[PDB]
């Protein structure tokens, strides 16, 4: 202990230690542990930087076929990976496991993983079919928290979907320690040392420590899509958004949809003082929530859906030499403390310092925006039910059932009630008995809509439909 | 009831097998008639018309592999299972070749399961265990019983699968089911290679499924020196990406009854009691045997090659016989002992599922490290017996202890050679036992031996070093 007792002493820290002689060897042994793990040097630094550190009037806004073959050619020389921001403990919807495991209530009550394998899976299949390879999109899952291990449990309990072990890569968010308004590192408890994630933006800092740009190197990869987990119609490794990003020469991208409520919860893509990036929804003034450009739109309305592309040199120049550049963000909480006894503070009394995902767009030299329908896009799990009414378990499945119930008339198939008579497209909901169309397809079956004639066409069915690998189900 | 017997009976020539029903007593008669009504005649017949009627091997990193064996065991994914002439009537594993502890070899290797649980645990740092099963047979309350009077060696009672495997009637070399007494019928089990169909008929691969267990490693109960659940060839056979795998030791002796792994374009083990001499014997270059890969009835299974083998390849398998003196009840109702045999029994053997193997992997062992096993009696042979076991044993612990920085000294204290010569027919050998729960495979031995001198007998265990006076 002299030499972590120097360590601590150089960086103003030494109160770490001040209940040691209170703790059994076993509970010493673990902030030894957590104290030896954490570089002090480095961290007064972040901290000096993220308090220096600590918009509106400097905003302006953002002004197919060969995209989907080019992105499906991508894949099919494995040169396409995806890297999910898996996320923490799912404690915005009320759970304590990740949302990844969240099962909405679709009547197959497939998890927002299994769907997500099913997707990627999928598109390996596609590609094969047209270009004649087996061919691997590599999936990358960045885990927060402590997620990571109950994650690898449940993927190896599905036989990961479907995919092969050896292409899914978890790794684990780092955290960092909350801190004081003086620079003090917080003890949670007389043993724990208070620690928090870093945010999504985290991510740069990890793929660094953990060599993982390398690891796409080795494999050969060019693109990488990143996505949010909480989205039920992600399009996971989207060929269309890879093909238009490719065409383009883009080193990033990301995806957008039309906002058109001034307060949705949205990052909006928009350019500051002349460069791309993402303004928070929460750091925006209702007046600039509320501007609208001549034809009746948003003057703010390129809603960031937490979709991007990356470029593999890209990812490494921002994880090599960009990030770093960047200062944390300063987010005052409330962190639980322990002289002698255990507080829980009715106000801030500490820091949390986070970086997030689209901080490093400003660095892009080619960045580039790619519009799509909120309906076939965009239904994020974020809230639990009855919250607000919105993006929440109902919300999510029925938008999911909503599409499907399109791609199956698209593709001229027909619903019915028990008389035969064909329902339309929009059913009138007029009794408590009365409930909207059931239908879930399996990504396996039909990634966009694509491959259902032989299932669906001039056929008429009565809901709940749904169609996966062993057929079409009436219930 | 009766009549519909022996009409199933003479239709399948097996109607003597009601020979004495004229004699028995009302109880014997519904203990017979329960026998025979739950065999399927026309299958046995079917099978004993069937039973009755090689390419050599191709021939630092051990660290590496034991890591990755300690982290599949860390994460629940490992479990065991123990297929279970000495002059006893009692299960193998049971017995007592004389340690200092006299520990049976049950126990040992209980302690071994208890040790890589905890060494799986420093390592990684969170609990963790490994599944036991053990297939017995019609030895199966015998072996319950021991387990529940020694609270299972310090295990958890739900974490031992006790599951019993099928028996086979003895046949007679004319296919007739013989009599072991006037109602009882002369059973024998099936094989060790009966594990297949066990493990199908009783949802066995599905309970594995249903833990979390990826990996099994199945092992013969009568060798002494059995690493259980060896960290270094489940690593070894995880980073191979093997489905099946097999542990061998390099066989010297032409006629050391091993089977031998070979290709027949696919892997096989070939019995010892199927190789002819000449094969036996053949040599390659260098010197060494063509056929030099002993078998060691220590294997590595993926749950799903065991799935795979329940689906699809177990029903496969063949029937070896093998001639047995069988104790029968002859016509005249006597009970004999027969001089000449008299029938066989059917068996099917564990690693004759290699062949359906994909991705098979052979890991080369030491024998002095992991190959002592228990076979004959003290005075048949000369070989593979208690004295031989408990002497290989005391010898690796010794061979620990030097390797650990230790040294033995004599009654004078003056330091012993690692191989002393024996003085006269009175001396011995340096017995030396570690109990597993100390060390595993001589680990974790500095702080007990490091630069200290020991005068034999010497223990070591959960009490610590103890030198027998
Ligand atoms: C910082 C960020 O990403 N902002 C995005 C976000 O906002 P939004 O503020 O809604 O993001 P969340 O609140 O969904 O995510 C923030 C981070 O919080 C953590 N978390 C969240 C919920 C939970 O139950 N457990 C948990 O650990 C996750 O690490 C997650 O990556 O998604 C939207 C799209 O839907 C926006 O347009 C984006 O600008
Ligand atoms: C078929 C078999 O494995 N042969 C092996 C065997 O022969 P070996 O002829 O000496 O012995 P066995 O076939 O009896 O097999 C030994 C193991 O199988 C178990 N058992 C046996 C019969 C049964 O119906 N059920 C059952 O569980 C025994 O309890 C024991 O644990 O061990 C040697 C190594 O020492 C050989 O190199 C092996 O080729």
């Amino acid at each position: 202990i002299n030499d972590l007792k120097l360590t601590l002493s150089k960086a103003g820290q030494e109160h770490l230690l001040r209940f040691w002689n209170e703790l059994e060897e076993a509970q010493q042994v673990e902030l030894y542990a957590e104290l030896q793990a954490m570089n002090f040097e480095e961290l007064n630094f972040f901290f000096q930087k993220a308090i220096e550190g600590f918009v509106d009037a400097r905003m302006e806004p953002v002004p197919l076929q060969a995209w989907e073959s080019e992105g499906l050619f991508q894949i099919s020389q494995n040169k396409v990976a995806v890297l999910l921001l898996a996320g923490g403990q799912g404690t915005r919807l009320g759970v304590a496991y990740p949302k990844g495991m969240y099962d909405v209530g679709l009547p197959s009550r497939k998890t927002l993983f299994q769907i997500q394998a099913e997707r990627i899976l999928k598109l390996q299949q596609v590609a094969e079919k047209y270009y004649g390879n087996k061919c691997i999109i590599p999936w990358y899952i960045m885990t927060s928290g402590r997620t990571m291990e109950s994650t690898k449990e449940f993927f190896t309990k599905h036989k990961y979907f479907g995919l092969k072990k050896e292409n899914v890569i978890f790794f684990q968010q780092g955290m960092l320690p909350a801190m004081s308004f003086d620079g003090k590192i917080i003890l949670e408890e007389k043993n724990k040392v208070s620690m928090a994630p870093d945010g999504n933006g985290g991510l740069y800092r990890t793929l660094a420590a953990q060599n993982i740009v390398e690891d796409m190197e080795q494999r050969g990869i060019w693109s990488i899509h990143v996505y949010c987990v909480d989205n039920i119609l992600v399009k996971v490794a989207d060929p269309r958004f890879i093909g238009f990003c490719i065409q383009k020469g883009a080193d990033c991208g990301a995806k957008v949809v039309e906002k058109t409520n001034p307060t949705e919860p949205v990052g909006v893509v928009c350019r500051v003082d002349g460069v791309y990036q993402v303004v928070e929804y929460s750091e925006i003034s209702l007046a600039t929530a509320q501007k609208r450009s001549s034809d009746g739109r948003l003057l703010f309305n390129a809603g960031n859906i937490a979709n991007h592309f990356f470029t593999v040199p890209f990812l490494r120049d921002v994880v090599n030499v960009y990030e770093p550049q960047l200062q944390h963000h300063v987010a005052q909480k409330k962190i639980p403390y322990v002289q002698g006894q255990l507080i829980k503070p009715d106000k801030p009394n500490g820091i949390k310092m986070e970086k997030f995902v689209f901080d490093i767009f400003q660095f892009a030299k080619k960045f580039v925006v790619y519009e799509v329908l909120r309906e076939d896009e965009f239904s994020p799990l974020k809230n639990a039910d009855s919250q607000n009414g919105k993006d929440n378990p109902t919300t999510a499945r029925h938008a999911l059932m909503s599409l499907h119930h399109c791609w199956v008339l698209n593709a001229g198939g027909h619903f019915i009630d028990e008389n035969g008579s064909r329902l339309p497209a929009i059913p009138r909901l007029k009794d408590a008995n009365d409930v909207p169309i059931q239908c879930e397809i399996s990504p396996l079956i039909s990634y966009a809509g694509e491959g259902l004639e032989s299932y669906v066409a001039d056929k008429e069915f009565h809901a709940p439909l749904i169609i996966d690998e062993n057929g079409v189900h009436e219930l």
